[PDB]
């Protein structure tokens, strides 16, 4: 029965705020402890801490900065299990899923070890008569990052690694569903040799977010979450003159061509759709088999795989997928499911009544699969963020491609085929950020960049990779000339 | 009297609103010509033009795209000083200041000839077993630009040359004070073999601006102009979900260190201070000597040099500067130098007396040099944007430095010193985007980035150079794998 | 009628007193002579280049770029004139000559971007108050040897990057078709390149040697036979110079059973028989994978070869023309014979061809061999003539071993609709340039060109960014200050 | 006493060859041990080892390789002390100077953890109609490194880290004068998870060197050492069709301008001139004082500081200098010194007649300092590679600069001054690879590149940095199109 506060200046720290938010264990439904919710006062403190520390960290040379991360990765590996447990205990996802989650953040840390090279600027000589021209990439000062429940390990790291490594000081306002991991991360960071103040964790709600966007000393805000909040966070951030990147929702389609490997496809779909209980910005929502036989045979492969999915709490190491995050979330899922039924879709596998003995209060829904889904339906238009697979049947390639093309969401997409032509055209044309050819969850590695299109992002630079070093950095340009002395 | 409309589908086109705005000859104060003020209909038509036109352009390989700009460059060079009389007649700046203004723009178009190199994306083999991962940069679709009166040749090019090279289509909403130049450029692109629709020009005021900010097919907005307005244009752009870059205005300082070549500095102060009437995002607006001595000899250098400035119409090539742009602007300068006296500053060169014979209704105002400027004064805090040079005296280096540091503006800053250390320390810490060491207008060239810091910039990407390419493209990343096929 | 050299901005006759003949390969007989060059002739050119290079090095990258712009102007304005001189000397078609000129016009296009292409890296604060950056400065003076077949394209390949980097260039072209290189150098003065910067010296092995050992030359690039490459690279490196050399080729096309047979077949006809196949990137070996697909391949190949319109460059309707030299005609008629001697079956016999009015010109009918073996000399030596060899392969792994196992690695192609076969292939293959559903996969000027295995020596490619690497040398500066007036 | 052979296929292994070579302790002149000298059957075994091990390593993904190097780095910090002991014992420099050795190489290992991003290639979409074009950087295959005595840790890591991270196999033939360290680095790399076969140390003679240079399955050769030996290793490699980069000798000059902080110049000269007995390719051989009021005052600060030098064995942690590497190395330095007196030089500090109580017979030489040296002298022309720093008095900036300009060697050069103009002019014009402004030893860090000009380097790619990634990979360029197939 724990109380989590903030982490400001190198210490776990309770707020001055009266307010406190309670953390559930989603597998039992029960309250497990609480999160300090920051007040404007608490937030102002965080910035001050950041302000004081940042000049000197800026002044630490790139190689030294990177060695902090090299120790941080070592530390992370060391705490693989302990970090993975608190994460699974608060979020619901299997231990393996949490480890995967943390491994992915680690990988951006590995990437940022290369900051000395990643941060070099361009030089030119003889731009004029005796005139040299060169740029420098300097810190932006202080930055804030806002994080969702879905990844309370990987997405903070995604942002604070490149921001910190760049010489910035960073403030993380994470989700108050699972706030344990972000705080452990800040602690290990100092244990790795980060100065106090450089990475602060502040917990809270809309108040805290709003305090971040209005706060004059924070230059850059980074957001991942839902599209209506992202649109808000982006806009509000821009009004207060900050730079901003925001990443929102998804309704990700997997097109299956008649010539694809249906077995690989089927297996990919089962993992991509139901893994982590569908609770993912990069999960496959909608399968689009092309043609009647492909759609019949795909279904036939998939329903016994869905029915046999193993559902349990994180303490059950055999479980394929766990409980969803909250009772709010479970019910929203349940509502969508029944509307799928009301609108004429065929629920070929019905996980509505699954009940796990000794865990009745836990937020458990068995996996669900819909067939004959069409674009009018809400199960189509809406991101469900729950264990629900929609099969939409396409007559052909052109018809198939229209579906992801025309959806307001454009985060990830996958086409499954042997035909190079089919793949190149599709991956070429589709108005989506991240395209998987015979790959289901096409999330780029740390040294590339992640970002959707259309309604799934806002701004002009992605997350991690080369783009991130642009976001956390501002460019000085120097024009240099000399008169004769000696 | 001439009638300018918009430029849509490769054609000069009249507005559909009856709304019009006046274009003056700043030298003579009179009114030659008229600009159509775009309706929402007019704007909608430029967008529908662009929306039809771009895919096939997006589909032209980058080498063929490069070739348009190649030819376009030759075309400007052919129409160089037929294009410059145009600029000078509407704006007031001399044929040499227009000449460069266009040249600078033309350089962006030379930079963008290398779009095939420039637009390359990154590949990786075996990020995973059997697995390849690689980026591609694609057009964002349809972008738009809003440009101020000072530079109607250059800044449009800044925006549209990189936009269009990347495979996009563009709409330009220029300043209507001086809108001949923008339409001609659009007309020259056709002649260079640019598909119709890809570059549209739309004149208008705020109503057009808002029409752009809110149009759902316009993906990216680029703006240069006043700070307050930029801040508004940034905000709205974001609320409407677009990506956006905006660059505000300045109060650029120069720091003269004791050891500096006081001749070389004093010279550069006149030309950067008063050239183009002081009407620049990047002109020198404060002079900061370090020490009483340095001050004194500089003031003694400048005054005859300010006095002996030839002021007149673009039509006299002798002239070192000319008319301020509009009567509305010239009065806000006049009033600002008045607060210069009320506020305790000692004015040393007084150019309000100036009337160019017969030109009494021209927007002529001579040179103004102030001394003993304090931080408190309006004249120091506010962007005069006129032929008014303020001189602030600092006892030491650390204080000389404190001045541009503490200021709300932060586009440019120069330091004049023979000391390697003074120059490295200073350029290192100063929180200004463009930094000049012994150079008065540290404007980067087309292959570098342009952008100020603090309140002279909004957003995270800069103007021209590598950044523009990043701004006018969006990343796609492909992760790729195969199932064992006919090979086995 | 009599070509000499082009030294220091105007054509000059040589002191050597020696000459090479220039045949018109259509008629067969001589039409003009080129000066061979002495050491004094060669030395006078290095002295021009030494005089002009520092002031050329001085001019900024923008002004340097502008010369190339205007040189692309003029190159278009003389397209016609140029491809005419090239054709009557080389024997390549007027349309083929046009391609030759354009393919190097496009390198010139590339180097118009040298301002950005020459940028250096800068670090700030890599130690306390210590910066470090680099500058890419001119090598000094370059040299280039070009073979007979591309007197337009390959000289430009070399000298355009070399000269844009601020260097001076000495070109020693082929004394077979030498008019184009002078005209090119002459046209460069017209664009406003200083004199002495681009000088053509003509000659044989005697001139190569005088270049290979001249102390003021730093870099050397060569294309030609592997044996000459070998030695030029060998000799350069011994004289302490830096070298890039490119050699011979035996380029296979592998047609998979699922390829688009028409498209393929059509391609063999272009790439095997274009310009009588006088090319480092021509296709020489067809490797059908099916028994059935080798059968149909031939079925649609034979009428294609047979109906090849052969004619002198003056027949603008001809596909092909004369080989460059009486000597070459003999080499190839010798190789066609060993084919028949060694078991291969000539299914189109071209030896028989004589062209009315041009009976002594080096014309030779297309030759298609079948049941070719990898033990045969038509397979392992480079014909450089109008002769395509078809090697029957039973399977993919067996087909793939042919290009892999061959001493040459210039180009390769695979024709298939299977994304799998194409990627695995391009992935593993031994060869620098790989075409998938593409016959002659020469990379564009912004990319770079080079063979692997025996087809290239050194570590940098032609054109692209590699070319800027070769004509440049890095300086690195570490900079810092004592306390003073600050 | 000990016996070292080779590391081949994950193991310490004896050489099948008859021949062996002596390892001395330069402090005492004793023989501590013996290296085996490789025969061609010993090298061949190593090459087949690499041949078998390389494909699978190249098949491991960039992230997974970087990880090995990440581990290696922790292992270096773990064994820092054992390693410096072993190094210093054989070679003779301080434990402190050996720590540098390892750390300067360990930082190449850091640089390379980032290979996933470093090995990206370039992608281009629709280079033609429906044709994408892109390159892959696959490995070169099997490489080799031949390293001198002075840095038997730093310079192997220089070559093998880039090489291995690029998924290549490596063969290291280090200096047989101090071979304990490399084999340990090879062992340590096995601990880090590098597969057997991937890092092989082969110890040997010119017989080893030739064997490497003539082996059909080695694709690439890096060499550091003599200019004459560089030229040979370069020329031979090339005639066997390998690619090569060779790095040679040095005569590093330091120019002191009158406005320089002499206290600092002087202190720098102590470290850079004498540290590690001056057995560095980046050590300062020539002090070039500009003006005589400078020249006189430099010597005035310079003389006590030399004579104060503590000279001792690696075992005396207090010592600034150890012995030189061999009996032979000493005989030339003593010989060359006498040449100085013989030709005119003024020996203001005499190190000749100094031995050490208990360490007579160990190769010790007191620091020597010449004044009034000129370019005709031998101590100016030759690389001394011992504790002998020449002073050449230049009358002016221009004359001072001609000194390095004109020299056979162009490895490194420093200039010391407060003047921005002199720093820039010098750094720019000079024909030297690495340049220092108020920096004594301008060796770039691992993320930049190392390499001198003129006689000091060969080939067209430097050491470490993005250069080295380019040396250890070949480019393959794919051009891709598809025929309309199963899609509608």
């Amino acid at each position: 029965m724990y109380e989590l506060g903030h982490f400001i200046d190198g210490k776990r720290v309770a707020g001055t705020s009266g307010r406190v938010s309670n953390i559930f264990n989603p597998a039992t439904g029960e309250v497990q402890g609480t999160v300090a919710l920051a007040s404007d006062a608490d937030l102002a403190a965080a910035v001050e801490s950041a302000k004081a520390a940042q000049p000197k960290w800026a002044a630490t040379n790139p190689q030294r900065r990177a060695r902090v991360f090299m120790k941080f990765v070592q530390l992370l590996n060391d705490n693989m299990n302990e970090l993975a447990e608190m994460l699974s205990r608060e979020h619901g996802k299997t231990i393996d899923d949490a480890k995967g989650d943390i491994v992915r953040g680690l990988e951006v840390c590995e990437f940022v070890i290369g900051i000395p090279h990643l941060q070099k600027s361009e030089f030119t000589e003889g731009a004029g008569p005796g005139i040299d021209m060169y740029s420098i990439r300097q810190p932006v000062g202080i930055g804030a990052g806002i994080t969702p429940f879905n990844f309370p390990g990987m997405i903070p790291m995604w942002m604070f690694a490149p921001a910190i490594a760049c010489g910035n000081a960073f403030i993380l306002k994470p989700s108050e569903r699972d706030p344990s991991v972000p705080i452990r991360l800040a602690e290990l960071m100092i244990e790795a040799g980060l100065p106090a103040g450089i990475l602060n964790v502040v917990n809270g709600d809309k108040g805290a977010v709003d305090a971040i966007l209005t706060h004059p000393d924070i230059a850059a805000v980074s957001f991942v979450g839902s599209t209506p909040i992202a649109r808000y966070v982006y806009g509000t951030a821009a009004m207060n003159g900050k730079r901003a990147q925001c990443f929102g929702g998804a309704k990700n389609h997997m097109i299956i061509m008649p010539d694809a490997d249906l077995d690989q496809a089927a297996n990919a779909l089962i993992g991509a759709g139901y893994g982590s209980a569908g609770e993912r910005c990069m999960a496959i929502s909608v399968a689009v088999p092309v043609g009647e036989e492909t759609a019949n045979r795909l279904i036939d492969k998939l329903v016994p795989m869905v029915e046999s999915l193993r559902i349990g709490p994180y303490t059950d190491e055999k479980a394929d997928m766990g409980p969803v995050v909250t009772k709010e979330a479970e019910q929203r899922i349940r509502s969508l499911i029944d509307s799928g039924i009301e609108q004429g879709a065929k629920l070929v596998v019905d996980g509505r009544d699954f009940k796990l003995q000794g865990y009745e209060n836990g937020h458990f829904i068995g996996g669900c699969l819909f067939d004959d889904v069409t674009p009018d339906m809400d199960i189509y238009k809406t991101e469900i963020f729950g264990p629900v697979l929609s099969v939409v049947r396409a007559r052909n390639y052109e018809e198939a491609l229209s579906l992801p093309m025309k959806h307001e969401y454009g985060n990830g997409v996958a086409i499954y085929t042997r035909d190079g032509d089919a793949a190149r055209d599709f991956a070429s044309r589709i108005n989506i950020g991240m395209v998987g050819v015979n790959v289901p969850i096409p999330v780029p590695l740390a040294y590339h960049s992640f970002g959707g299109w259309k309604s799934s992002s806002f701004g002009d630079l992605n997350q991690h990779g080369t783009d991130s070093i642009k976001f956390w950095t501002r460019t000085k340009t120097i024009t240099s000339r000399w008169p004769s002395g000696i």
